[PDB]
């Protein structure tokens, strides 16, 4: 099938791209970077989310592998060693895909502009004071006033989630989960405080009350919006595909990660 | 069909509950507290909690409905003066049923006992130190040591789980959450820390390293087991199912018992 | 004696600003702006931060006193009603003076900048990561990574300290508090997550270790500063001195403000 | 000087004490462990704990030290291969004390009983739910319910006070801090949430209202009290004293218990 892979940048991954397209070249697979059906991200978590938004616009058609290079991911969860092992399994096809859900952002102006995020979308103070009206399922639930908010996939919460005091949520749970950064809460200003776990089809709207202007970021992109007066979040109906080829289950990656590997 | 009434005792459910069954004589409803299909519970989410184990054994042959005479709770969400208008649609039925997800227990000895949950099962220190091993889906995860371990189903979260910082999630997602209490962390001792959010079908077993006696709670029944060598948890295959009669979101349910009514 | 009385600048403390002065102009009291002994603020918390840094440089030299034209603050403790009562008392003179410490951040280039703070200084992320070495009296105590560190004095642990995770801290304890702003905690990068409470004479040092850039915020001053290479924090040698006229305890403030009124 | 020594009792311990006993034999040193004049603890944190209650009333009499048989302690911060070194500085003298602030709890009867913590004091549920009145001198503060509640001395903040969300205090502070062990907070409920630090002479009264049976703890001891009305918890005026000979700040303790030794 049509292939390709994207490196950190430094000379440790780009010397592994150079040796698994040679492993690849013996074999009935073009390297092709504008419609792969699949993609090695080669680096860590930062180097495949920028793979995964490379390629967002052909999610369906694309299994996804990540190769740390230096400590272990969560997306980028097979070590170099295995790279020759897995180009062959690569080659022949015959391997599960995994899917995992992703978060969906509407925001409108005054048009509107979508994006699709696999670890969390995060809306912040602009300059000023940061307070917005928290909307569910068109029902007000809260005047949140603090830094911000993050929306975050159930990847995505062992990520700006996990700090913030979520929840670490499975990835076959289709659902997004809400968090506080710093709110304010005295006689004036009241928030819910815990964490909010939404299911599908359920929609958070962020409605601005004074200023107009905030940061929203989605994974590593985050630009400044001005003139919006909806931000809208949904499980989105897509998901990232990934090439599945031995048992390397989650909470076992969590505990890698976090107790001790 | 067959219906029963539970009181907290005081003199206002009593009154409620003697004139709904009034207003219930006068139609082709017998009280029946063998094997009811309908039980109404007035009081508090206690009094309901009673009601749902006093017919853990018939959760698939019963509606529930809850009546709050005191403040709102998150079972007993309905008000007393509606409780006339509630009798006239159980009457002629026509009225959709909500299911809840509950919470497994599996408690083993050296024989074993199971146990169904509304809110959450705990685990306790017996009187020296609490330390355990968690095994998620027979991996050891972690040796916790703390204060004590909770299990919360997604309606439980609201109760003790939110004050233990768990994720308030909402009561359509088949998971069960798990919060630590108090758990000590330093170079000798590592805990996760984050709440964990677990789907239908995965098993968290907690095994005793040191002391065997330990105090487990499920909802309000608290006893002290000995003898134990592990407490298994799970997404339980049965449900409750809630006569539902109008729209009252649990969003709102939270917003009107955290935010202000 | 001198005095001068600043104001949020709406129609209520306006008015309420000119009859104080109006009650002030029978006595031998003058307005003077450029060189008061009492520094009256009416409005609220920002209007009195404002009061404090306009007047920072005579700190010894003026005794403050809050208005809140709102709800109670923690420094703007009077209400309207009592200003021709608070006339009179300030007037005469006899009356205790009431002492809170105050934080002093020091700001290193490649010269340097000092500042005095009532509530807190914070140091952020300019843009990218916020990496920096926290040293404390001359010894590396931790890399911290997240999205930024606050130094709160005892009275603005009401603030954004208390919103952080901080500790309230009883205002005649000499002391700064540290909090952490979402930090990452992995294999890699480890934090103590807890508050620290720092006495008078301990420098905590922020070094700069990738970027040099940072958004540092005192009070409601926040400034970016270029080219830093260290920012030290101190329990300052100067306090900021309140005019006391009657009995309003910190605990009591503090329950009218986060208990209920 | 008279002295002693304890031990955890086991093999390692029992020999560190008979070899430094061999090594005092050689000089004006008297095993005496009725009055001693030195206390030498070898274990751990808790050996040094129960050598502290050993000897709570002759404090003002009595310097500590603590040997660290395993990991490091906050005490017993002296590993075994200085101990020879230890019995000659301890001999000749000539070595500054250092001391720790304690608390002091009393509890009234309906008779009192007063009691000295190194660590914390905490009071728990004693079997039903706990709903405690919390006063701050003589103020009523709030009305706490949930799990129990913990006041910490300063070298205390490093135990369970920081399981509980405490902030950390450096033992020069004379002080102490509150922490709640999981508060309900709903529309009923009220809470301050963080965690309260007190200064000297500020009396804090815990106050049943419905049952009055309570687990109270002081350290280590642990014991269940009836017919109590009154917690009473203040900074005590007595303090421990320890013997010093060389320098091991308090946050380079925290950085190598807790960062990485
Ligand atoms: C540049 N990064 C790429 C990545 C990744 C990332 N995604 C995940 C994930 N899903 N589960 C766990 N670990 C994750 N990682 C790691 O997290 C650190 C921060 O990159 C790195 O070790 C990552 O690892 P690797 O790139 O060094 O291999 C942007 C992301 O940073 C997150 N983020 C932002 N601000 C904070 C903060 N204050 N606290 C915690 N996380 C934060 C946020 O989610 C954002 O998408
Ligand atoms: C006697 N109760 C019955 C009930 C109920 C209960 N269930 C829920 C729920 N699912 N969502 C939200 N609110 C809930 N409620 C309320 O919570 C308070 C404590 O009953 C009361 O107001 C309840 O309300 P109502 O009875 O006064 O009307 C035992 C339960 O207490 C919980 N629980 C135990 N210890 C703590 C603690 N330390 N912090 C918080 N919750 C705790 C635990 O889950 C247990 O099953
Ligand atoms: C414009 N303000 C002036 C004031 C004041 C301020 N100081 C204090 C204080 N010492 N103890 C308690 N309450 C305080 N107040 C109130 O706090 C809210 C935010 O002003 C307002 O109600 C204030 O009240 P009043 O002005 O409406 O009367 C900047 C300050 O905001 C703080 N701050 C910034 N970001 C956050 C955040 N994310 N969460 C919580 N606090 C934050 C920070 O400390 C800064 O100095
Ligand atoms: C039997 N212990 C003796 C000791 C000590 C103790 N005191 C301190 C302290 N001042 N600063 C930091 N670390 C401390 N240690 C360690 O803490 C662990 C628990 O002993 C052990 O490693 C201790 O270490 P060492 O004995 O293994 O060497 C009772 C104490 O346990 C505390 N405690 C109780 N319950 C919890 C909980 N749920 N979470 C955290 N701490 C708890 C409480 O404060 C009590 O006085």
């Amino acid at each position: 099938m049509k292939y390709m892979i994207t490196s950190k940048g430094d000379e440790k991954s780009d010397l592994l791209r150079l040796n698994m397209i040679a492993g690849f070249g013996e074999y009935d697979m073009e390297y092709d970077d504008v419609e792969p059906e699949i993609v090695i991200s080669i680096g860590g978590d930062g180097t495949f989310l920028s793979a995964f938004h490379q390629y967002e616009e052909r999610l369906d058609e694309i299994a996804f592998i990540g190769i740390h290079t230096g400590h272990l991911g969560f997306y980028a969860d097979w070590r170099p060693a295995e790279a020759d092992k897995l180009v062959k399994l690569l080659a022949k096809g015959e391997y599960q895909k995994v899917s995992y859900p992703l978060l969906k952002t509407t925001v409108k102006y005054g048009k509107e502009a979508t994006y699709l995020a696999l670890n969390e979308s995060t809306v912040k103070s602009s300059g000023g004071p940061f307070v917005v009206d928290v909307v569910i399922n068109d029902i007000h639930f809260e005047r949140f006033r603090g830094d911000g908010l993050c929306m975050s996939t159930p990847s995505g919460t062992t990520a700006y989630n996990k700090s913030l005091g979520g929840a670490l949520m499975h990835p076959s749970i289709e659902a997004m989960q809400l968090t506080e950064m710093a709110s304010i809460n005295n006689r004036v200003y009241r928030t819910i405080g815990s964490p909010l776990v939404f299911p599908k089809h359920h929609v958070v709207s962020l409605q601005p009350v004074n200023d107009k202007d905030f940061q929203i970021s989605v994974d590593h992109l985050s630009i400044l919006h001005r003139d919006v007066q909806e931000i809208r979040y949904e499980v989105s109906a897509k998901k990232i595909h990934f090439a599945r080829f031995r048992s390397f289950p989650f909470w076992r990656r969590v505990h890698d990660s976090f107790i001790e590997d």
